[PDB]
């Protein structure tokens, strides 16, 4: 399926698990 | 809303505030 | 057209050429 927009709260995120996670949480 | 697909520019992108930005701005 | 789904395998992902990468090549 096609996926939703991420959260728009002035953070970056990336794919994984079928949710967007925080990209800060791998940096 | 479902999310257009990324520039095709061969640079990665992550999800920010309803846009696609270079990963490499945060890096 | 619209981004799918991303694997789902723990692992992270960013976007690519219409593909989705993993995010560990970069980190």
């Amino acid at each position: 399926g096609y996926i939703p927009e991420a959260p728009r709260d002035g953070q970056a995120y990336v794919r994984k698990d079928g949710e967007w996670v925080l990209l800060s949480t791998f940096l």
